[PDB]
């Protein structure tokens, strides 16, 4: 009986919706530290305490990139947390510092009794997602922080690609036909050097850099593959384990792989 298990036996149906089981409500963090800003979003009367996701976006990019993804996940049950960086030009480890500072600051609502996430985080219970620059803050966040339990970057980039370090359970969303953080280059070596967790590799197909972000045209697949990543390894749930580690045998995937996936 896995005590973080929490919400409805998952169908295929119910992870590819636009939204789960849980009501989400949000607010706006009023003195953001250590970041530009931020929004929080949470479920209401999840059945306990919830992990907790700090989602970065890239370079000259906005929380608007990736929004999306606020909902989507709290409505599974997760509170998360969406944010701006100190400046749009900022760079993948100074990206990380404010994702990680993000994730602090959520942990510190969570017992700051006037926060409506007052009690609702299991604060030991952490993930990191975001795009482009912020797909390889997330993988340098895990990289630093091996206590995360799962990392979920889409079209990463970072100078290096040799992110061997890495336990924390890493999906990879890549996008096909990007020619800003081309897979040949960023997100496929990334994938290829971790070989100390358990990992995947889902790339769309012709996709652009953007599509996973907000408002792209495959969010039944990528919603279910972000939820199950995310309820399989932040809440070791097992009821996951198929969504999260199968082929989706899609024709929107031109690319799958996966290793380790217990």
């Amino acid at each position: 009986t896995n005590p973080y298990a929490r919400g409805p036996n998952p169908t295929a149906a119910s992870l590819e919706a636009s939204a789960g089981p849980f009501t989400v409500r949000s607010f706006t963090v009023s003195r953001p530290s250590g970041y530009g800003a931020g929004t929080v979003y949470y479920p209401t009367n999840a059945g306990g305490t919830v992990g907790a996701i700090a989602i970065v976006p890239g370079y000259t990019a906005r929380q608007s990139s990736i929004k999306w993804w606020g909902p989507r996940l709290a409505s599974h049950g997760f509170v998360v947390i969406t944010i701006d960086t100190n400046s749009t030009l900022d760079q993948p480890s100074s990206r990380s510092s404010q994702q990680m500072a993000a994730l602090r600051q959520v942990a510190s609502l969570n017992g700051t009794s006037s926060s409506p996430i007052y009690g609702k985080v299991d604060t030991a219970r952490m993930g990191v997602m975001g795009w482009s620059m912020g797909g390889g803050g997330s993988l340098i966040s895990a990289a630093n922080n091996p206590s995360l339990k799962a990392a979920a970057p889409q079209a990463p980039w970072d100078s290096s690609t040799n992110f061997s370090s890495v336990t924390v359970p890493t999906l990879i969303f890549a996008c096909e036909n990007d020619s800003i953080a081309p897979v040949n280059s960023s997100a496929l070596p990334i994938y290829d050097s971790m070989s100390r967790n358990a990992k995947q590799f889902l790339e769309i197909n012709g996709g652009s850099h953007s599509c996973a972000n907000s408002g792209n045209s495959n969010q039944a697949l990528i919603g279910k593959k972000g939820v199950a990543w995310m309820k399989r390894f932040m809440d070791n749930d097992t009821r996951y384990s198929t969504f999260a580690c199968e082929n989706p045998n899609s024709t929107r995937v031109s690319d799958f792989r996966t290793a380790n996936c217990s």
